[PDB]
């Protein structure tokens, strides 16, 4: 059975999720067996191969947005305290976490790179009146929408800077730097870092978010023709699963400080939320969607390809009880 | 049982080897339940306290070492090839995995820290006839060895240095330092590799050597009152097992560009190649002690430290097939 024939299945809804989540809970068992060596000597072997090799190298409308995920559209793994806990309690609870975890205090100047729709930078900025925070994303729809929200709340301490940050120039420095699963998307990670520490003092911290697996790192993408999944979520060679200790290795310019890691269950409950709610609000989804897309059949399209990745990412964080793919967390200084 | 009774039994050669074995290894099957934890976020909290921890932190005639160890009188893990690999052609093979790995080239200037017997110095020193080697060793009696050893293989390009490490003031830099197996003993380690960095320019290499545990990092010590065996082979508190990945979080003056291991099982060989050759020589190695020594006794006492020591290092590095205490190393640049 080809590809296009698991493709063709897919997207006419004749995949029932039962069968979908086996299909691809088996190409995140190969992945496993691709990624485990049989000694500590080759597992470092091949975690340092990749590490060294690293360092050689239409947006969907708000209305969809706010039917699909949380209240503050968090694009990134929440945090559960209970099997209760709702999709926009976990939001705020992760956002707690990062504050807590990345020293946030009354008055700091605080930049958030990548920050989507500006869940943390509106967080932040309402808990801190005395803070001055500052969002960065490559997006217009994302900063427009960060502005409006900023407006609505009455917060007068937000700014939203509309860069490329792989290209974004400025002498400016903050107090903290936040990357919440922004990372994973950069393609040079040693320049990454380097210039976050230009924008840093002697006094700053740098706080990292980022999917993981525990034991070793690998890019997005399909090991082999049997996988139809990889390169379905991510037709581009864009996203990098790091191992939870492959930024230790990239300390030219910032110093670690602190290493934890976020247990897989609360990314695949963030992701079944997700999908629950889009399954919810699925005729309204279609309805939001049809304007922009032209066709029934082009908003099926964008519609399997989101609910695909949260059936996809629940197997991927859930796996063995969410100890294999996980969240990484890191704080730095500036050296 | 209590202490007092195991090691009356020790002292008087009532254990054999078989129950010796037995009981050493099940002290360290006791610090495996210790160290590893059920979560990978529970093992990083345990990890990290350890490394926080940290940041808040008569010698034996040459003739008998001759006995007891190989011909260079290396005291560190040795690499065997091969079943046969005899305890000499293991050192010659790791002297030489130690210069591939520290890129030891001809001409330059080499530190070695806690040079021992000075195996290493004496290797790079003859394959490299124009590189200076210095070794650093707090033992008058070692230099002393290292400096005749020197005179005899005909070698111009050796000094030693006799002094603690930790107290050793200088503005000299090499283009290499090696620090084998000593990192161990350092009670401060974030100010050993700042030191470190200090007596390096922008092109010096640092390699470090250290036994370590695969996951998790423990001080050398009784975990309980049934273990006999750790305070009796360090009756200080001075020797420290890092996991093989905690130098990572001591890159505050030096940053690291390689990193392997060393399956346990060549430590493993090593100490049983050391155990044996001593109870082939036992006869000449209590003839060699009765001098310095003054009793019959005393030499019993000193013979019984060491065997004891190779028994239970026999049972530590081959456990789990020498998956579990194994040998790291780490190459640097300064910062
Ligand atoms: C996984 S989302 C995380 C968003 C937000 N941090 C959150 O937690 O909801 C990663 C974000 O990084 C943004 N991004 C990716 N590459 C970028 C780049 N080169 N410059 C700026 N933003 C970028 C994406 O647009 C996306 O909003
Ligand atoms: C395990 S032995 C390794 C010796 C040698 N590197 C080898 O591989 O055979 C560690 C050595 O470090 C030395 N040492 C320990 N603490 C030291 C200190 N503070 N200053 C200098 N040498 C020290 C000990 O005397 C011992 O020779
Ligand atoms: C970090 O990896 C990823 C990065 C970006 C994306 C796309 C991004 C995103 C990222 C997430 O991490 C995520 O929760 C897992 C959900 C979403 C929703 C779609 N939005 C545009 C997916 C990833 O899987
Ligand atoms: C690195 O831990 C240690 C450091 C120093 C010692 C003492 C030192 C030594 C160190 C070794 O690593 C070793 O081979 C394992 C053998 C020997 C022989 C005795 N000599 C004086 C023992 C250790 O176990």
């Amino acid at each position: 059975e080809s590809i296009g024939e698991i493709m063709g299945k897919l997207m006419q809804g004749e995949i029932g999720d039962e069968e979908l989540s086996k299909r691809i809970k088996e190409i995140f068992g190969k992945r496993l067996q691709w990624g485990y060596k049989p000694t500590h000597q080759q597992q470092l072997a091949f975690n340092l191969d990749f590490i060294k090799s690293l360092k050689e190298m239409y947006e969907l409308p708000s209305a969809f947005l706010e039917a699909a995920f949380g209240k503050t559209i968090k694009q990134s793994g929440c945090y559960f305290k209970d099997e209760t806990t709702t999709i926009d309690e976990a939001e705020e609870a992760s956002h707690e976490l990062y504050c807590e975890r990345a020293q946030i205090k009354d008055g700091q100047t605080v930049l958030d790179i990548g920050c989507g729709q500006g869940g943390l930078v509106l967080h932040i900025a309402q808990k801190y009146k005395n803070c001055h925070v500052t969002g960065l994303t490559n997006s217009k729809a994302q900063k427009n929408y960060i502005l409006m929200q900023a407006e609505k709340l009455q917060l007068s301490n937000v700014d939203v800077i509309l860069a490329d940050v792989t290209k974004h120039e400025s002498d400016k420095t903050y107090d903290r730097i936040l990357v919440i699963e922004t990372i994973e998307h950069m393609k040079n990670i040693q320049l990454f870092m380097k210039k976050l520490s230009t924008w840093m003092t002697e006094d700053s911290l740098l706080f990292v978010d980022h999917i993981c697996h525990k034991t070793f790192s690998h890019h997005f993408e399909a090991i082999d023709e049997d996988d139809w999944y990889s390169g379905f979520i991510f037709p581009k060679g864009c996203v990098t699963i790091l191992s939870a200790s492959a930024l230790l290795y990239f300390q030219d310019d910032v110093t670690i400080l602190d290493h934890w890691v976020v247990n897989g269950m609360h990314m695949a409950r963030s992701v079944d939320a997700w999908r629950k709610k889009l399954d919810k609000n699925m005729e309204l989804a279609r309805e939001i969607l049809l304007p922009g897309l032209g066709s029934k059949e082009a908003v099926n399209g964008v519609i399997t390809h989101i609910r695909t990745f949260c059936m996809g990412g629940y197997e991927q964080f859930s796996y063995n009880n969410g100890e294999e793919w996980m969240v990484a967390q890191m704080l730095f200084k500036k050296k």
